[PDB]
Parts: C-alpha cells; structure tokens; sequence
C-alpha cells in the first residue's frame, strides 16, 4: 500500500498533494510542529543523496511579518513546518480516478465584507492611502466564508479533485492537511523558486475576467488596451525588482510579459530571475511577502493593511515553501503565494481570502468584479454550477403520439362480421405486408402471406389482398409490376373478393382506364385528412405516383359501375370501390393512420358484397 | 484488472473495449474488455456458437462485426468490397472501472492528416438532390440514406492510438448506446453509436429506430432551437417513416408484432436525436434473427430491398462495415440465449497502415433541404472527428498575434537596463556613494544603476550615524508619506540631513520624497496633486532634453521660477512644468535633485540620467 493509498484511506494524519509545475502529484506526509521564526526551521546539515530530495513543507501565515519588524493583526497562526519523512509520486489522472466524489456545498456561504462595504473600503484606500503618499498600490483582503458538513479531509479531497479536473493555468495545485488545519487551492504565482543559485519571482497582476460565455479575442485586447491595467503591472514589476535587488547582488533581470490564461480569468504576468547564495530561511524571511498581495512601498502597505482590514489575515497573502536538496546536496525551494485557496478548521468552516492590487486609476465596481472572478474556479470546486427534462420538450414528445394509430402502441398481447374469415396477401416487396397481416389478425381474420411470383390455390381464401411495393405502376415493363396487372385482372374476371393496396391499388385504376399522373410534391411518409366515401378519415400515405379522375362514379367493361373516393380540387383518387372488390392508395396499417383497423374492416366488408 | 492490463501492453493481438449503456443510475461506468480468437465465418449459419449450455452466470460467447456486404445472404445487392463476417471468440472477459481505465490509457497524437472527405459538399448536395429527384420522386421509395466517408492517416499507427480515440470519445461523447474500440488484428473499430440495432434477453427483442437531427450550434444547444427542432415538418416525418419501417421488421422476426414506446430525445455532445422504441417477443435463432434485420432502415432507407438498389445506384464505393452490426452473441445464467447488438454508425475503421474510414449518412425524404442534410453529417461526424482531433488542443487564445503583440509593446519604451542579463550590464569611476534609505527598497535599484557607472555604493537608513567623509557623494532616498510632515519623527531626520548636507556643501542627488524636502528647505511650496502621479511615465523637459521617466509620488513642488536665489545656498536652477509650474529636478551649487524614479522600470535611459545628476551634485570637487 503506498503512501498514495493510505493518504486516501485516512492512515496519514499529516500529508499534502501537490501538484506542481503524464502530470504528477507529489504526495507527502511526515510530522508536524510548528516553529518559533523561520530561523528554527528543522533543517539538517547539507547532504547529497544523489537525487532529489524535499526536507520541509512549510507555511508561512501572514502574521510571520514580526520577523521584519512590520506591524500585523497578531491571529496565533503559526509557522507550520511539516517533514517530509515519506515522499512519492503518482500520476494525476490515476489518483484522481482514485478519490472518492463527495457533498462539498458550502453552507452560510458569504462575504465578510459584502460588495457595498467592499467597495467603500476600496474608494477609501484611492482617495486617504494613495492620495496622500503612503505608496502607489495596496492590496486589501475580503473573505469569503461558508461552513461544511460532516467534514473531515476526505471532503478537502474531493475538492482538490475537482480543482484539478476544471482549473488551468495554475501553478500549484494542493491539499495541505497538518491535523487542525487544512488548505485547498490553486494559485497561479511562485513566491520564490531557487535552483543552482538561480532565484526566479513572478509578479503577476492585471486582470480579464471571463464572461459567463467564455474569453474572447476582443475582450482580451481591450484589457491588453488598458492603461490602468498595465500601469498596475509595471508598478508590481517595479516593486519586485527592489525585492530582487535586495536578495541578489547583481540584481534582477527582467522577462515577459505573459498571459497567464486560467478558467474563469486571464492574469498578465513578468518574470524576474537572479542569483543568490542567501540560506534560505533568511530569503524567506526577507521576501515576506509579494508586494502583488501587499503594495507598495512594503512597509507602509503593511500599516495600510492593518488601517483598513479589522482581522488578521491567518494564511492568506502568505507562502507554502518546499524547501529540499539537489542531487549534489544544493539547495532547493520551491514556494507558492497562498492566494486563490481555502483554509479550513476541524469544524468545517471555510475561509477563502481574496483581494485586488488596488491603484489610483482603480474603479471600485471593478475591483469588487475582479474578487469574484479570483474565487470563481475554487468556489466551483465546492459548488459545482437537461433540455429533455423541459416540460415544453417533455410536451411536444407527448404530442406526436396524438392522432396516429392507437394499435401500434397496445401491448402486443391484448390486441363477429368478419370473425373466422380466410385472408390471402400478396407481398408486392414491401413488408407492410405483416403488419397488415397483424391488423386482420385483430379483427379475428386467419391471415396467410405470399409473393407475387408464387403460385397459389385462390379456393383456400375469401378474400385476397394485394399488397405495396415500389416502382411506377405504368411500368409494365418491370415483371414484377406485369405480374401485379395478371394477378388483377385474373381476380376481377374470377369475381373473387379482393383489396388491393397502394401499388396494386394504383394498377388497378390502370386496368380500369384511370389516368396514372405523378405527383410534383410527392405524398411519401404523410398523413392526410381525406373524405373517404362521406367519412373524414386520416390516414398514411407512402406515393408517388396517383390515380387522377374527374368522375365520381365509372362504369367499365368486363366490370360494372366503380364508386371512386377523390380529391374534388386535384382529382386524385383515394380509394375505389367496385362490385366485388375495394382498394386504397393509402396505408391502413401504417402507424400515420388513425383507425387502420376499421378502415380495413370496411374495405374488406364491402369486398365481400355479393358473397353475401 | 489484468486482462485490461494486457490489452494495454501488447499482450492480447486480438480484444475489444466495450462501454455499453446498462449501469443502473447511481453506479460508476463500467468498460466490458474481450479477448480470444479471430475467425472469418462464410456465413451468419456457420457463426461458431455452441450447443446451450447454462453455468448460473451470464457469459459472452462471440463478438460479430456484420459487414454491409453481408446482404447478399437476403438476395440484395450490395457492392462487394470483401469486408469479412469477422467472429471474436470471448475466450476472455472482465469488467473494469471506466475513470480507472481510462486513467490507464496512455494519451498519443491522434491527429488526422490529410483529413478530407472522399464526396466533398457540393457533390454530395448534388446526389441528395438527384435521390429526392429521381428516387422518392419515380416512386422507389419514401426515404434513403447516402453514405459518405470522411477519411484521415494517422502518423505511426499502433492500436495504441485508438486506445486514445476510444478514451477521449469516453471522456467527451453523450448519449451513446455503445462506446467502443474493437482490434481484430488486420482491423481496428472505433466509435459512439446512439443506435442498438437489436437487443435479445429472454425472448424479450428490442428495436430503437431513431431519426431527426438537431445539430447544436457551436454556442451551445438551446430550449428555443429543440422547440423549433421539435416541430420541424421534416424531421417529425423522417420519425414516424422510420417508426412505420421498423414496425416491419419487428412484425416480421416476432410473430405478435412489435410494440411501440417513446419518443425521447437523445442528446449527445454535438447534436440531439428524436426517438422511438420497438419491443416484441421472439423465439428465433440469433443467426435467423441478424439475418432478416440485415439491416436498420435508419442506416439503409424503405422499402428495403429498394433501399439497396437506390444505394447501389448512387454510391460508387462499397461501405464496408458502415451501417453494419457489432453484434455481443451470449447466454444468460441458465442457457438462454442473449443479444446485444449496436449499429455500426459515428464509428472509424482503422486499417493496419493508419488510414482512417468514417463513413456518415443521412435519413433523405422528400422535403430534406440538400445543404442541411450536409451540414447534418458534418454534426453527426463532429464528436469523433473531435476525438481524433480535439479542439482545446488548437492554438492558446494568448498566442493569437494581437495578444503576442500588446504584449511584446509594453517592453517598447521602458528601462532597458533591467531585460539586460545580470551579470552582463570615466568620468564616475572611483567615486564613492552612500543611499540613505527613507523606507522604500528602490535605494536597491539605485545602488545597482551607480554600480553599473562604476560608483561603488553602500546604503544605510536614515536614523544610522555615520562618517561622511567616507564618501564623495550622498544619494537622499525616497520614502512614504507627506514632505510637509515635520511632526513624522522619519521626515523631521530627511530634513536634517538635507539642511546639513546643504551646509557642509557635501555633494547629494536627492530622490523623490528627499527631492521634496529639499524645496521646502529652499522656500519652494510643496502640494497635493488632484490626480496623483503614482505609477507613471511621463514625457518631461529635463534641462532642456526630451525625457521620459517614471513617476511615485502624491505631492509635488510648484514655483513659477525657472531659476532662484536663496540663502546659505546659491543660485538653484529649477526644471518644471511650463503649464503647471510643477517641478521635476533642481540643479545647485552642490547637489541635484529629481521629483522621478531614474531608477524605475518606467523610466528610459536611467543610468545616463542617475550619472548627470551625480556628475553635476560633484561639480565642486577636485
Ligand atoms: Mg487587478
Ligand atoms: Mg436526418
């Protein structure tokens, strides 16, 4: 079982997950205590290994200022120092697949200071700090708050876990878990990297809050296009350079700038690189803290601060340091500013800290806008932010089952006159043919299919049906088709009860001299309301081609008189009904058919007229 | 987990993935892996299924990918690219974890290359045209489906590489009834079918025709486009042609018919489906069955056996497996026989070389609209092509050359000194200097600017007492606050050292808050600017010379002279605003002094400017 393992089964009382820079999750845990200054940090005595190795973890909470001489809110929070006595990687996306999902909703969620009052403090700092030369920018805190249930770490887990599945740009991402406290974030800003003498900082400031919709080009250009925005780069620009001409001789070395995209914000961004043999506590000591979190001048950010802000700032503004050794026993840091990250207490009661460089062209709405954009991506993290489910979809699904065939949708099992009747269909190669085999079934007809190739004993059946199928019924040059005009032909001289459907229905009218026109808008796959021998009926139809007559009644030889049931406008022929036979251009059985069954009944009804 | 292990390290030539739909609603996906044996049946009567037999376990016996070709088995014609009836025997079978799985699929470049489709837009409008034309409109039937291929290489191929389509699919597609990769050895399926071509669970068959496509704008889908979709003519009858044509072939295999449910929507990722469900009873055996479903009109047209000779007529290539069955051939616990099978549609055929199939159609009737019906497969092709070649992985909006430029600009004017490389950046050459520092770290950068001159430089604060004779020049720093401040104990000791720095005539460059100190010393007023200068470049008339150079400060001097007299001092020349009568440096017997940050990142040429001030702060000296 690795560390990994037992991180996520509760078997490590102190452990963090970082993810830094497959991408992998550093995975620590060792023992925690909690120095007096930075300069009683347990380190050991130089060693090299051979490879890499962290010693500490570290969190530096604001109130560590004492150290510098520069006045805070004294809130007890101490300088957490955790061991790195066990240490291992896992890839991100098993560990993640790994972690239990979880409620995280935040409860009583709010602000300490609300928007109103936010904004009042922010007007106050422009017009009595800045308008009266106390420095040129200030950072001041808010908190967002909220309470969870039930909690335990397991909860801090599965928001790491959705931080890391919805948040880009960061660069770190981490739960940090020391027994009484537990921190979640993703930070976008280095405090302080150190490798080989190399000290790098990371002044980032000035920034493009996403809309709902999603970034775009022009939004991001007329950021790039603002003057208060990069004025307010520069100034943190400058100010970390005197941090960075303190700590290194030769001073630092500008880089950049960049945009720093993230998921809810775009952040512009400088880089500064130096050298520095300084012991690393003495740099962490003396970069107490970015001035993209404080202001500028430092010192007097600091009384400005304290001025405005009534609580202490517990860990927010402050650093988590990894402090380590290279292969060849060098010294290593890896640190991150605590911005952009939740403290939670073994009660379950959520602090997230955010604030905005603040500068003499600041429009306080803005920066109110801009806290919120900050929290946005963690805030999700707890709480996460369908068309089927509408009910004016639910309602036109429920309408397209109004006014068509009720048989089609009837349980499969539970579905006189004609009762004990014997049907012959002939398949013209379109299986319609069995589910008008199944309508006749119904009505208690004994029904039996064919094709109409097949040579067939026509004293077996009372009524013969002949069937659909493609094609052009003019076309006696398929032999399909000639053999649908021989089969007509041969039941209309026999006097043998027939219905003929669709194709058969339409050489049928051919047999009988009724034109054949072809329709210009074809009538394939829709329902029409017609008058079907003095009875509004709606039905299916599935042609192309269609009988066309002006006559109402046709007296044919060989025959007798037809009843045709027509379109008076178009001419177009729906149905005939003959002295021994009937026949319907339309689809009884088809589900765009109300009462197909009935339909087909009468049809059959009247077929067998003369039989009795 | 170690048959999907194995599958992952090249351990089984032949397997199949298979994320089916099941899973009751409150569980974790599941990926059902396959493994065994490829054969190449003649025929669905000769598929290797055994006699029954019953183990209280449900259990796989073969997977079967029906190609199109296989339709002659019903007499219909079909163009004969040799596709085989491939059968995979299930000689293995395990379930795992999809989030695990997945987590376990190495990623790779899955990118297209010479992406295109094989009939282009304009073509394949004209054969939708031509079908609506001559097909429905000389009566050969209602509706048709046209495929078309999308066609791709992908880069050093290895079935690794549909591992990662398959994942992505997983991570990115909704709605499917199958998600799938399928690696036969010679050829590789991939895909995310909505459609079950047919289900079989204790006689119990189930059809699931599907038709109507709302396609999603790239903004989003929205409750107004469904509305509209919803009531479309077209698409409610391409719906109920499609049910009526189902209803067939259910009353065909089930001799009690089928029975109707629905409709649903479907919605996917990139486009939302209208639906139906057909259920009935059956007794059949599945070889029979899969024979006379041959197959889905949804996927061919109606009639069918017209469907077939429209199709042949107009597509030049056979189809390969497109509108083909993946068909899962099984028993349940006591030896009945099971089905589940997927129509083969949003599905790639890989070939060992890496090229890339992807056939799409669409449903055509007689009122379909010739350029939505190629859009239509441009949206049903969308979330595998997406797949192959996500859109996150395209160019950083930050990279987009307007952003590359804004930013490039704000280096454009500034310090050079501070973007030059660290270690690497006469008259002042020997010359010794103290910074006093008046709470404001920028005395760091003014020591590093003197260095780079060739003063060498130390810095103390304000309070410190020291031997100034140690020294050729005082640099006063700045600092916080208000210059009228005398009661601020830090400001009452800028004034003493400036009064005694003046007295002594010992040569010193005053800074910003000290330059401000120094002009109440010599009488000059000192106020608050209305607008405060704190964090600017400001183009300035230093001494006569164009310059540009970064301002902190709050408060300024004012005068209307340009040069004055003043006791115990001299004659102080005095650089301002013409307009405004602000004040930007002094220039006396024995110092200088300056409103600005020479030593800013706003400010251009800063040491040439540091070294003037200090070159002239010296000029008594010998
Ligand atoms: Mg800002
Ligand atoms: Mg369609």
């Amino acid at each position: 079982r690795n560390l990994f393992d037992r991180v996520l089964h509760g078997q490590a009382p102190c452990f963090a997950l970082i993810a830094r820079s497959r991408a992998m999750i550093d995975v620590f845990a060792g023992a925690v205590s909690y120095p007096s200054s930075l300069a009683e940090l347990p380190l050991a005595a130089p060693t090299a290994t051979g490879a890499d190795r962290q010693e500490l973890l570290v969190m530096v909470p604001y109130r560590q200022l004492h150290e510098r001489g520069f006045k805070t809110h004294d809130d007890g929070a101490p300088l957490v120092a955790i061991t790195c006595d066990e240490h291992e990687t896992v890839s991100a996306q098993l560990a993640l697949a790994a972690i239990p999902d979880a409620d995280t909703a935040l409860g009583e969620r709010h602000f300490d200071i609300d928007d109103e009052a936010y904004a009042e403090i922010v007007e106050r700092v422009i017009t009595d700090e800045i308008g009266t030369g106390a420095g040129s920018n200030f950072v001041i805190k808010r908190t967002l708050e909220g309470d969870l249930d039930d909690y335990s770490p397991a909860k801090a887990l599965a928001v790491f876990k959705r931080l890391m599945r919805r948040e880009v740009g960061a660069y770190w991402i981490f739960v940090i878990h020391t027994g009484e406290r537990t921190f979640v974030g993703a930070t976008p800003e280095r405090h302080l990297t150190l490798h080989e003498g190399c000290a790098t900082m990371n002044p980032i400031s000035g920034t493009y809050r996403y809309p709902q919709s999603g970034p775009t080009i022009d939004g991001i250009n007329a950021f790039l296009g603002d003057r208060k925005e990069s004025d307010e780069l520069y100034m943190v620009l400058d100010e970390e350079l005197k941090m960075m001409a303190r700590i290194c001789p030769a001073g630092g070395q500008v880089t950049g700038p960049h945009l720093r995209e993230m998921a809810r914000l775009a952040h512009t961004e400088y880089f500064i690189v130096g050298h520095t043999e300084a012991d690393v506590r003495d740099l962490l000591r003396e970069t107490m803290f970015a001035p993209t979190v404080t202001g500028s001048p430092i010192e007097s950010a600091t009384r400005v601060i304290a001025r405005h802000e009534r609580a202490g700032r517990g860990y927010y503004s402050g650093i988590a340091a990894l402090i380590g050794r290279d292969a060849r026993g060098g010294r290593t840091l890896d640190s991150a500013i605590l911005i952009r990250t939740a403290e939670i207490d073994r009660a379950g009661h959520v602090r997230i800290g955010v604030g905005s460089t603040l500068v003499r062209h600041s429009d306080a709405v803005s920066e109110v806008m801009e806290t919120h954009a900050k929290v946005a991506a963690l805030s999700n993290a707890f709480d996460p932010p369908a068309l089927g489910q509408h009910p004016s979809v639910q309602a036109a699904l429920r309408e397209r089952n109004e006014g068509i065939a009720d048989f089609w949708f009837r349980p499969y099992g539970g579905r006189a006159e004609l009762s004990g009747c014997r049907a012959l269909i002939v398949d013209a190669e379109d299986h319609f043919t069995a589910m008008i085999a199944q309508q006749l079934s119904s009505l208690g007809l004994a029904t039996e299919v064919c094709g109409v190739h097949d040579a067939v004993d026509l004293a077996r059946y009372d009524v013969v049906v002949m069937g659909p199928g493609p094609g052009d019924p003019s076309d006696a040059g398929d032999p399909r088709i000639a053999r649908l005009y021989a089969w007509l032909r041969h039941l209309i001289d026999e006097g043998k009860p027939f219905m003929a459907v669709c194709l058969s229905h339409q050489i049928l009218n051919a047999i009988l001299g009724i034109p054949l026109v072809r329709r210009e808008v074809p009538n394939q796959g829709i329902q029409v309301e017609i008058d079907l021998f003095g009875q509004r009926e709606r039905v299916g139809f599935y042609n192309t081609y269609v009988a066309q007559t002006v006559r109402d009644e046709m007296d044919v030889d060989g025959v007798g008189t037809v009843a045709i049931s027509r379109d008076p406008r178009t001419g177009e022929v729906h149905a005939l009904r003959g002295p021994t036979f009937s026949s319907m251009q339309f689809h009884a059985e088809s589900v765009l058919t109300v009462d197909g069954p009935r339909i087909l009944g009468e049809a059959i009804t009247h077929a067998i007229r003369r039989e009795k």
